[PDB]
This record gives structure tokens, C-alpha cells and sequence, in this order.
């Protein structure tokens, strides 16, 4: 119905834009540089158009990225994804090896709050704020780690991973308690608990070691599963999702073992999800055929589902459930792609009419801590699946709607798999020249106004510009000339010597020098203006995008010889700031923007 | 008693302190400079402890002045005070001259509003505001500008002052009419009409000439006086005031024609005064004994009655209404001296315990446009009287009291008159060294603080004050040095060309430079900060009183030989802004403040 194969190289490219500093050497988005490497685990991803490392849902989508290989891995090798897939996932697994002090882990890079309070882009926020690390032993948080570094021992065929998510699971398992999980409360706060957690991991244990030990501890977790409200029957009536995957881990040992109880209970919950309904109870769902759990990430949880639904489809023999449950996961992966009523892509960069205002900080772009401005985002999100629309399948996309523009890794990562399952079986071509080069705009730039004009001199307002993006950065060595032919100055019997430069205003904190005016070549000579840490200079608010200078060139007072209309700085200026190409910008010796006298 | 010829040379003294520029050279005031230099018409008196020049209480204290000399004028040559009291006036009858525009007159000089907005001193205004003039040919101004100069002609000899005061008198007369007096609505306005200036004016011009043509005027004008409430009486129950002067004409005229009906008044009026009363109607008197006819300058009114009844009782005959009048008018001195139920005087600088925070700016002193700093006024406004206190002898001597700690040339005028009689009667000693020099605080200094500070540069921030007040000034040529000791560079094997001066805040509007590193003898270099126009260093408000500048002195990154110690400007600075001597400022090359290398 769709190029899946597409969909799934450009969903699993969606994690190469979160990737959090050092980027590997074959990361693909030129957008993208070493962001937060003060942080006291580098790596890993950013969770979702924010800055933070949250363990949980970062763990969670490695497990589910892992599982993708597991089931489909050889299937997928056709859509070139593969390897893509493989190198993404062990950046992610790093980092939670990474994460490792012994008798607790790192669970978190970074404060929700304050990181949620500014908008600007991963490479600069160090110029913003400090950010905080936080260590624990929570059982969800480690447990999920275990999990996620289970499936990828297995997939990648990696000891290390293997060796730590035992420990983590030993950890997990003989903490039993969240209670030192606490820094993600609000954001990712544990709600199920975190028996599903050591259910999960102790799933993937087994099936990576064979070991029946790990399948008699995930057995004893069960009945310590949470129950679907005052039944005991365990809860069904949610998506297998960050913080809850008991419904991925029942389907896996309902393969694994062929217990009754497993089936039993893969089919309710299944079966809720399904038009159908599990009887007379059933997931709400748009009239425009989304199954629909919560406000939050609907496409996220649908998408998830869709996953689990084909694994449990392709474990199972019996035709009528096989094709009831084929039948949804592909509807709500055809939803997100653009089989809905609006006709139209959920996937940033990919279909017919997508999202182009998605709720993510570093594909925006801006430099001035706002969300309006720029208008349009300067980088394309490919692959990025949004948050999605209403119960009533009502969607604007709105870089102000952070519900339905959200993004984030834990939306991506059920994603992948079904979109797996969907290139299996239709193949599809990826895209050969992916991704194209995108249009950029000026990044160091002079924005200047004849501030005054005089019989006897210039005085200029000079901003310098720091708004880059491809990617984001900083420039120490920050520099500038304005270039002035003195031939009238020559001529009414006057010298460099008689030429006087002031400074009408500097801004606070901006340490600045400007040269003795200097020859060029014949009458032709200028100013530079130096910024001595540049890197001061930067996109993270309305005062640092620019360091304003107000200076002025002065013939004696009295003269009437000062003639500024020949002067190849002064050309175009006006008394309103506009950028302009005849103040050339340096970073040292090299000019970066702008054109020079002759040159 | 007390000593009447000192308050009298203080009383007189207060004018000299209202001289708007080109001040005479025989102003005796150290903190007073040229002021308003700019203004449409020069020199002249600013009404209050405002800079507005508003003629018509400016005339009438002229001509009360005047007619101080004119009553008492020989008889206080003993007092030493004469000579004294004429140049005073001289110098506002030569302001009146020179507001003749022909047809019309200027009668102002100021926006009320404007200059009541802000606080600080006459010599720096004008950076802070423009001052319109208003010109017309209102028949109670231009009648009253020509009563003073009608009575000033007489006691200074002066033809070119009765010239103006017959022109100026033929000009109110042939107008008949306020309607083109407007620029003093709501601070002078003429609430009792013009006819009594005409009345008043004729009198003097009749005193002046002999010629009965002006008597015959001035007899003309009495029924078109206002009524006492519905009656056929003249209006009597009120105070001779800037609005009034028709009370001091019928007392004129009692003695000049010696006609019933000016004596029945002279008798009603002052009787209304006296504690006797006038047929069981009087003034309010305080339970201290102060006749209190309005919330608003009450010793203003009751001084300048005690003026009236002492020139009444001095032409008349019958001792026992002499000395009803003279206990009355004595009373009334006395009580303004101390006679009071605090034993106080209300008149700055003078007697027991005088008001101290009058509302005046520029005894005030300040550089910030507050009153409340400086908290005790920087100068001394001798011998102004204030306001008073309330109907129950109520006071407390305070900045903020515009109602009883105001000050004014009519305030004074009348307490003049009435001060010259009783010295004349009392004798007494003024002051032998009047005035005393006053102590003086630092007018231009540096304030200055350690910025920043590392092993490779120091940072300074540094404000250069003007908070000049003796008197306050401008001046255009600033600049201060900061001197260091290179010898640890040299000693290092660098030079001067070494170290870089840089700038990391440069305040708005304040054109600054800073001269390269020079020599000034062995080891020692200093850099100069000039401002181009330091007019705009001045005491006008909290941003213009100190220029700001945050200057960086470094040696070369990574580099750690640099030696603050050893830099004579260095000495005592810490991380909180202080005034350092080690800054010295310069009024072009001559030193002003502060302290150099060597000397
Ligand atoms: O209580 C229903 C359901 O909650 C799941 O936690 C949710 C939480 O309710 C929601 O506010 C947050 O945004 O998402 C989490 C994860 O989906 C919980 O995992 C389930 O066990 C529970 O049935
Ligand atoms: O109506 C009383 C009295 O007013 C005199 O004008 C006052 C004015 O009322 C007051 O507001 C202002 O502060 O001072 C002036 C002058 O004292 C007016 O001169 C009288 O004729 C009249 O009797
Ligand atoms: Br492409
Ligand atoms: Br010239
Ligand atoms: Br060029
Ligand atoms: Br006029
Ligand atoms: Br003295
Ligand atoms: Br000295
Ligand atoms: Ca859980
Ligand atoms: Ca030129
Ligand atoms: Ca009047
Ligand atoms: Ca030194
Ligand atoms: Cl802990
Ligand atoms: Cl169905
Ligand atoms: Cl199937
Ligand atoms: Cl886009
Ligand atoms: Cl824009
Ligand atoms: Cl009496
Ligand atoms: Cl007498
Ligand atoms: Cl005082
Ligand atoms: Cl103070």
C-alpha cells in the first residue's frame, strides 16, 4: 500500500537526529554535531524534541529496536535497512553499558524542567544551562536496561551486552523498588510498577541463554502482575509501551513455552485492540479507523500494537485469528502513513502531505529561544512519527501542539518493527540518494545601520550574528572588518592620524577589540572588529544571537571632506539593521561570510 | 528678642541664591553658577526651589523689595544690609526690562510641569530638558511688572526703570484683560483679576512722578475692586499677595491723600488681622499665635501683613492703634523667628533649630533625581522662609513637605519689608564673615571595581561620577588614567605590543575611547579613557551621573606572568564598586581628582 521499505530506512534515520555527543563517524545528518559532551555518560539518545536522557523509554526503544532484528532481521535484508538498524541500535546499547556504577547505574542526563524551559538546538545548550546527572537502582529502569541489552547480545552477537544485562538484571531483581527513581517523575514516572519490567527482562534472558532459570523467575512474576481493575485476570485493557511491556513479554512466552495461559491472555488483549472488541470491551478507536488508547501518542501506542499483533500472528497456525490480527496491525500502520481521512503522512519527510512543524528543538532551528521563528523548521525530521491526531481524528500540524506534534524515540520504536514485518513481506526500494542536501541559509552574518551620519563622520550599529544550524555551533576567533577608501580624506591634506575612532555603545559581556584603522591596499583601509570568545555569540536567546557595537569614524570636527558614499562597507546601508555582504565575517584568518574590496 | 539685621542679611541673601545666569559678579553663593544660559531671557530669579521664572510673583517680590527701600531704606544703613538690598533688586528689575517684546511681553521662561518633574540643579537642567518661553500682555503680570519697576525707579534713580514701568503700566491698560496669560495656569494664575496691579501700579507710577494724572488712575480703579462676599465693602479678608496687592495701594494711599475712605480701610483690613478683630470677624489664629489664613505659605501672609500694619502705624498718629499694629505685626515676625510653641525658627540657617530640608533642588544637591538622596541637603539656603505650619502649629521639617517646607521669592518679600523696620528700630550686628565656607565632598571621581581577574588579564569596572554641586557643572574633556607597572612583561620577554586592551561594556550614548598602552616613565604605561562629550557625565538622574565602562588589560591566553600587584591604579580595588584616588580624572590635561605615579 505504501513504499515500506522507504518508511523504514527513513524511521530508522529518525534516531540518527537524536543521537547525543560523540556522533559515530557514519551518522547522516548534516544537521547534527557533537552535542552535550559534558555530560557524564556520553552518547545514547535525546528522548524526544528535548535534550534529556530518560533510561526508561531510551531502554525500552533499544529493546524494541532489538526485537525488530529478532523477528526480522534476516527478512529485512532486501530494503538495504539491515545494517542501518544494527549500528543505530549498538550506539544506544553503549550508552547503557556506558551507564554503569556497580551497585546502581546513571538513570538520567539532564533535569526535565529546566531542559523543557529553553528551545534551541542540542549543539549550544551548554551555553544555557549545567546539566545534572542522576544515579539509582530503580527495578523498571534497570530491569529495562537488562531487557533491552538481552535482545541486543542476542541480535548483535555481542558478550559485553550480554555480561550487563545480567548484572543490571541481578540488580533489578534484587532491588525490587522504584524508589530510587525519581528524577523522571512527571516526564516517566514508573505507573505499572516494575514487575512487567523483570518479567520482560527475564524473558529476554532466556531467550538468550536458554537458561530455564530465567524462565522460572519470569513465570514467578506473573501473578505480581498488576490486574485489569477488580478482576484477576491480568491487565490487558493498554498498549505495550515504556513503561509497561508484560504484553510483548506474554506474547513472547506464549511462543517460547506454548503455555494456554500465554495464548489466553495474547488473545484478550489482542482482541480488545481489535475492531472487534474482547467481549462487549474494546479500545476506543477514531471513526477513521485509529485505535486510539490515550491523548497522548496514539500513534505511538497503535503502532506498537501493530507490532505485537504480527508477531503474534506469524507464531500462531489457526487462519481466522491469524488474518483478524494481520488485518489490524497493517490498518494502523496504513493510518500513520496516510490511510485516514485527510489522505495523509503522520511520518515527518515521508507520503503525501507530512508533518512539517514537528515538536522538536534541533530540527527547528531557531535562534532566539521561540518557537514561531523561524516560521518554517530549517531541517526535515525524516521519519519521525508524530504524536498523531484526536479521537476524532482532528490534526493540525502546529509546532505549538505537544501533544499532537510530539516526537520521540519510544513513538519510533514498535514502529520500526511493524514497518519491518510490512518490507518483509511487500519488499519496497529505500530511497538511493538519501538523504538530499538541504537548503540552508546564512549562519554568520553583519546586520548593520548607519546609526549616524555626519559632515564629519559614520557612526554604525553592527550586529554580529551567531544563527547557525548546519549544524548548530560555536566560533571563538569572531571577527569583522568595515572598509573605507580615505582618497577624499588624502585630498583635503589629511591623514590616517586624523581619522578617530570611538565606540557609542558595547554590550555587556561581549569582550571586544577593534583594530588602529589599517591599509589595505591603495586609499582602501579598515577596521576589525574582534570578538575574543565568540563562541559568546550564539543561537540560545534574544540577547546572544548577537553582540551589538555601536562605533563611529571621525574626521576632525569642523571638516567638511568626510565622504562615506565611496566606502565599500557603507554601500547599501540604511538607517534600519539589515544584514549585509560588505562587512565581511572571519573565523581567524578565514572569511566565512561576505565579500572584500577587490579580493 | 532676636537679631533682626542678621535675619535681614539672610532674608536678603535668599535671593542671591535664585539668581538664574549670568549670575552678577558679586554673588556671594558658592554653590550657584551661570544656570539657564540658553533661556529667552536672561537672568532674573527662579521662583521657588523650582527653575521656572514666573513674572508675576517675580514682579511683586521686586516690588516689595522696592518698597522696603522706599519706607526704611535709610534707616537700615546701619544695619549694613543696604547696598546689599539694592543690587538684589536691581538684578530682577533687569530681568523685567529685558522681557519687553513691544507689544507684548515674555512673561515666563518654562514649562511648569516639566521642571517640577524632575530634581537636581539649576547649572545642569538643561541636559535634561528644553525651556520654552511664553509671551502675552496680561494686564495682572505686565500691571505688576510695572509697579516693581515703578517703585524700583524711585529707590535705585533709575530713569531707564521708570521709562519701562509707564510702558508697561499703558500696556496692562490699554489690554484690560488676563485672557493671553496662560503659561502660569495652576501655579500662578490671577485668581483676583487684573484691576487691583492696575490699581497698584498707578499708585507707584503717582508716588514716582507727582503727576496727580496717575492718582486719578489709581482712585478710578478702586470700585471696579473685587467685593467682600455680597457686600459693598472692598474685599478685605485676605493677605497683599503676588495676587493681590490692592491691600498695600489703599494703604498708599491713606497716607498719600489722607482721605477717609483709605483710612476706614487700612483700619477694616488690618483689624481683621490683629487678634481684636474687625466687628467679631478675624483671621484663624493658631493656638501659638500665628494669624493662619491658608494651608499654603501661612508665614508668607502673616510676614508680609506685618509689613502693612508697620507701614500703617509709622503714618498714622494714634498711639493706641499704633500699638495694636505694631504688636501685630511683631507678633507675627517673632513667631516666624522662634516665638512659637517649639521655639523654633522657620527660616533656614537662621535662629534656634531652622528647617533644614527645605524643598528647594539646589540647596538639595543631588545627582540622581531623588529627594531623598543626598538625606541633608548639601547647601545652605540662608534665609529663606518656609511655608509654616498648620492651623494648630503642626510642622515637621521634611524633603518631602512641598506645602510647609516650600520656599519662595514672595515668601520673602513682605518678611524683607517688615525685617528692615524692625532692625531699624533694634539695631543688631550682622554676621562680620557671612557666608561661611561649607564643606565639600568629591565632584568627579572614579568609581571602581575588580570585574574579572585571572592569571592572564585583569577587568575593571569603572564609572567616572560627576556629582558636581559647588556649584554643579558640566565638563567636556574628561577623562581618567589607568596606570600599571609592566615590568613583570618585559621581564617576561614580551612588550607593550604584547598586551591587548579589550572592552566588555561600553554604556549607551557615552562616546568613549581608550588611547593605546602609553609610556610614562621607566616601567610604568597607562591607558586614557576619554569621553567625547563627558557634558552627558552629569547630575541629572540615576543613568546620566556616572558613565560606565568595563575595560580588559590582557596578556597574551595561556601566558601567567601578568602582575596587577604592582599597578599603582590596582591598589585597594576589591569586587565591590568604591571611589578610588588611584583613577586620577582630567579636565583636558590638567588633573582634577585622585593621585599619579610619582607626582
Ligand atoms: O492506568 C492506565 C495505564 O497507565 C499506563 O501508564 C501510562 C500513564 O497512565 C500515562 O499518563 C502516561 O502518559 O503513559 C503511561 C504509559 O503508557 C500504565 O503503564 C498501565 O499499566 C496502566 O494500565
Ligand atoms: O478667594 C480667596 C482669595 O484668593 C486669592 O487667591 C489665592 C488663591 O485662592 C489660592 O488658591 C492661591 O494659592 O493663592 C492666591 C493668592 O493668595 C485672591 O488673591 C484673593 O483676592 C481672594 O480673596
Ligand atoms: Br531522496
Ligand atoms: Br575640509
Ligand atoms: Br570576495
Ligand atoms: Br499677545
Ligand atoms: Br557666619
Ligand atoms: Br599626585
Ligand atoms: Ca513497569
Ligand atoms: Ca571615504
Ligand atoms: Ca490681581
Ligand atoms: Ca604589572
Ligand atoms: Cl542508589
Ligand atoms: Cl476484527
Ligand atoms: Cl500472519
Ligand atoms: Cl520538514
Ligand atoms: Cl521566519
Ligand atoms: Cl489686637
Ligand atoms: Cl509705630
Ligand atoms: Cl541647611
Ligand atoms: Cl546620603
Amino acid at each position: 500500500s505504501y513504499n515500506y521499505a522507504e518508511a523504514l530506512q527513513k524511521a530508522i534515520y529518525f534516531y540518527e537526529c537524536q543521537q547525543a555527543g560523540p556522533l559515530p563517524e557514519w551518522n547522516r545528518v548534516e544537521w547534527r554535531g557533537d552535542a552535550t559532551m559534558n555530560d557524564e555518560v556520553l552518547g545514547g539518545w535525546y528522548d524526544a524534541g528535548d535534550h534529556v536522557k530518560f533510561n526508561l523509554p531510551m531502554a525500552y526503544s533499544a529493546a524494541m529496536l532489538g526485537w525488530a532484528l529478532y523477528e526480522y532481521g534476516d527478512d529485512i535484508e532486501a530494503s538495504g535497512q539491515r545494517l542501518h538498524l544494527e549500528r543505530n541500535l549498538a550506539f544506544a546499547l553503549d550508552y547503557l553499558v556506558a551507564c554503569d556504577r556497580g551497585d546502581s547505574v546513571v538513570y538520567q542526563i539532564g533535569d526535565g524542567a529546566a531542559d523543557h524551559k529553553w528551545w534551541g538546538s542540542a549543539e549550544v545548550i551548554e551555553k544555557e544551562m549545567t546539566r545534572p546527572y542522576f544515579v539509582g537502582k530503580g527495578s523498571a529502569v534497570v530491569g529495562q536496561m537488562a531487557a533491552a541489552l538481552a535482545v541486543g547480545s542476542i541480535v548483535l552477537k555481542n558478550d559485553t551486552y550480554l555480561r550487563y544485562a545480567k548484572k543490571y538484571f541481578e540488580l533489578a531483581d534484587a532491588t525490587r523498588s522504584d524508589s530510587t527513581y525519581t528524577a523522571a517523575n512527571g516526564f516517566y514516572s514508573s505507573h505499572s510498577g516494575f514487575w512487567d519490567e523483570l518479567l520482560w527482562a527475564s524473558t529476554w534472558l532466556y531467550l538468550a541463554t536458554g537458561d530455564r532459570n530465567y524462565l522460572d523467575k519470569a513465570e514467578s512474576y506473573t501473578p505480581k502482575l498488576n490486574r485489569q481493575n477488580q478482576t484477576t485476570d491480568i491487565e490487558y485493557q493498554w498498549a505495550h509501551c515504556w513503561d509497561d511491556c508484560h504484553y510483548g513479554a506474554m506474547i513472547l512466552l506464549a511462543r517460547a513455552t506454548g503455555k494456554e495461559e500465554y495464548h489466553k491472555f495474547a488473545q484478550m488483549h489482542l482482541d480488545w485492540w481489535t475492531p472487534q472488541g474482547y467481549n462487549g470491551k474494546r479500545v476506543a478507536y477514531t471513526p477513521g479507523g485509529l485505535a486510539h488508547l490515550d491523548t497522548w501518542g496514539p500513534l505511538r501506542y497503535a503502532t506498537t500494537e501493530a507490532f505485537l499483533a504480527f508477531v503474534y500472528a506469524d507464531s500462531i497456525n489457526d487462519p481466522a485469528l491469524k488474518q483478524k490480527y494481520y488485518n489490524f496491525a497493517k490498518s494502523q500502520i496504513d493510518y500513520a502513513l496516510g490511510s485516514n481521512p485527510d489522505n495523509r503522512s503522520y511520518v515527518v519527510g515521508f507520503g503525501n502531505n507530512p508533518p512539517q512543524r514537528p515538536h522538536h528543538r534541533t530540527a527547528h532551528g531557531t535562534w532566539l529561544d521561540k518557537r514561531d521563528i523561524p516560521e518554517k523548521h530549517r531541517h526535515v525530521l525524516y521519519g519521525a512519527l508524530v504524536g498523531g491526531p484526536g479521537r476524532d481524528d482532528s490534526y493540525e500540524d502546529n509546532i505549538e501542539d505537544y501533544v499532537k506534534n510530539e516526537v520521540a524515540c519510544d513513538y519510533n520504536a514498535g514502529f520500526v518493527g511493524a514497518l519491518c514485518r510490512l518490507t518483509a513481506e511487500y519488499g519496497g526500494t529505500p530511497l538511493a540518494n538519501f538523504p538530499p542536501p538541504e537548503q540552508r541559509d546564512d549562519e554568520f552574518f553583519v546586520e548593520a545601520a548607519i546609526n549616524q551620519a555626519s559632515d564629519h563622520f559614520t557612526e554604525i550599529k553592527a550586529l554580529l550574528n551567531n544563527r547557525s544550524s548546519w549544524p548548530a555551533r560555536l566560533i571563538k576567533d569572531l571577527s569583522y572588518n568595515y572598509y573605507m577608501d580615505l582618497t577624499e580624506v588624502f585630498e583635503a591634506g589629511y591623514s590616517v592620524d586624523d581619522i578617530k575612532v570611538t565606540i557609542g555603545y558595547c554590550e555587556s559581556g561581549m569582550d571586544v577589540e577593534i583594530s588602529p584603522i589599517t591599509h589595505l591596499y591603495d586609499n582602501i583601509y579598515y577596521i576589525k572588529i574582534s570578538y575574543i570568545d565568540g563562541t559568546n555569540i550564539c543561537p540560545i536567546g534574544q540577547e546572544q544571537y548577537a553582540a551589538e557595537l555601536q562605533f563611529r569614524i571621525a574626521a576632525p570636527q569642523g571638516t567638511k571632506f568626510w565622504d562615506p558614499t565611496n566606502d565599500f562597507s557603507y554601500q547599501g546601508l540604511t538607517r534600519e539593521l539589515a544584514k549585509t555582504k560588505y562587512m565581511p565575517v572571519f573565523d581567524g584568518a578565514t572569511k566565512i561570510f561576505g565579500e572584500v574590496p577587490g579580493g
